[PDB]
DNA sequence: GTTCGATGTC
DNA sequence: GACATCGAAC
């Protein structure tokens, strides 16, 4: 893993430390951020790098190198500036997740980090740890995935940043060659409050920040790229989540162990549907993408709502809104399943048309860009629906 | 119950 | 780029 030099340069441009200040690069390897900071600001700082792998630690003699797990490291003194690119990844079983440690080590991380939630991620733990290691008024500059802007797993992290200091977020996007990740830079200072959101433009000269919006009273809410138009559309109708209960499909292991489920087609059996069966405005009931089949009538044993025709919205087609009415009421292995709340009247056909409309695709692309390869529940529940498509009694 | 991906594989 | 994970995680 390397950080492109124009990304390093941009981050160094955002970094500051007082003369003689302590400057730290977590997960440093050969210390590219220490080196770049020194080149730009000179030698009158105490440079420290922390690296877990002895094969990777390779700092110049002007820096102190410590062999340690940064996440469990307890230095004698706090830092003025912490900068770098922390490891990204979920800690879990190797068949499914990339970061592999003893359960005991994962337990130490959970104990250490107040922001740890759900499956979480090393990059969230690195951010929390770094903030904890800052002196009052100290500065952190990290490049990390954009996913914490919007995802529930990072709610405690966002709330923590919001209360611990002031935050600037600079959208970069997919700037790591051969890595599929949309990135942001966070500049956090352990004083003051509020959020500033910035776009960037890349030129030969490097990255230039462009101020997008300011939220001086940010308390850790989801971060979005709002515009006059997104606001105007959001007040035009009721949030979709006010009209529907939003549920998810039963998961693959639930179907795989169910006695009614088969691995081959046969009389009275239908495919268990996936996102590949869902298209804008229609459902493919014939093709099998899950490897699983079952009697339609037994689908309700997995989720009661599989018995009832209802609206289905895609989760893993990227940041877009893809919807269809499941008229037949089939078993699904994937996607959101929307059930009208009490007193809600709908025009399924018109609502589906609206959800699939170009206006709606632009809306979610503006707000959430490419932070995650999904439409998530928190995005979906806020989609505006005017009373002509769906209206609450 | 439902979340997430330095995504996985074409 | 198309077209989406799918199951261990809680
Ligand atoms: N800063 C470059 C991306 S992160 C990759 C580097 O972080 C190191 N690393 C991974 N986990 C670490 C941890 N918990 N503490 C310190 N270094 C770590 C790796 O050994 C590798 O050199």
């Amino acid at each position: 893993v390397e950080t492109p030099p124009e990304v390093v340069d941009f981050m160094v441009s955002l970094a500051e430390a007082p003369r003689g200040g302590r400057v730290l690069e977590p997960a440093c390897a050969h210390g590219p951020f220490l080196r770049a900071f020194r080149e730009a600001h000179g030698t009158a700082y105490r440079f420290v790098g922390v690296e877990i792998d002895p094969k990777a630690l390779d700092l110049p003699p002007w820096a102190e190198g410590i062999l340690a797990d940064f996440l469990l490291w307890e230095p004698g003194e706090a830092f003025d500036l912490i900068l770098g690119n922390p490891p990204y990844g979920i800690v879990g079983e190797a068949s499914k997740y990339p970061i592999h440690v003893f359960k005991a080590v994962k337990d130490l991380y959970k104990k250490a980090f107040s922001t740890w939630k759900g499956k979480y991620n090393l990059y969230g733990a690195f951010l929390e740890k770094a903030v904890r290691l800052l002196k009052p008024g100290g500065v952190l500059v990290f490049v990390v995935p954009a996913t914490w802007l919007v995802l529930e797993d990072f709610a405690l992290l966002r709330e923590f940043l919001a209360r611990e200091g002031k935050t600037s977020v600079y959208y970069l996007g997919e700037v790591f060659p051969q890595k599929k990740v949309s990135a942001v830079v966070i500049r956090f200072q352990k004083s003051g409050k509020g959020l500033s959101l910035w776009d960037t433009q890349e030129s030969e000269s490097g990255f230039t920040p462009i101020l997008w919006a300011e939220y001086p009273h940010w308390e850790g809410e989801i971060i979005r790229f709002e515009t006059e138009e997104t606001r105007k559309l959001e007040i035009s109708g009721m949030p979709l989540g006010d009209l529907f209960h939003i549920r998810f499909a039963a998961r693959s292991p639930e179907f795989k162990k169910h006695p009614a489920v088969r691995k081959e087609p046969g009389p009275g059996l239908v495919p268990v549907l996936t996102g590949r069966n869902l298209k804008p405005g229609w459902v493919d009931y014939e093709k099998n993408h899950s490897g699983l089949w079952m009697p339609k009538e037994r689908a309700k044993e997995l989720r009661d709502f599989y018995a009832t025709p209802h609206l289905v919205v895609a989760h893993t087609k990227g940041t877009r809104v893809v919807a269809a009415w499941d008229e037949r009421a089939y078993p699904w292995r994937e996607e959101f399943h929307l059930l009208p709340k009490e007193g809600v009247r709908l025009d399924p056909s018109s609502l589906v048309q609206w959800l699939n409309s170009e206006a709606m695709q632009k809306h979610v692309r503006t707000l959430y860009r490419d932070f995650v390869p999904h439409l998530t529940l928190r995005m979906l529940e806020r989609l505006p629906v005017r009373r002509e498509y769906g209206f609450h009694t």
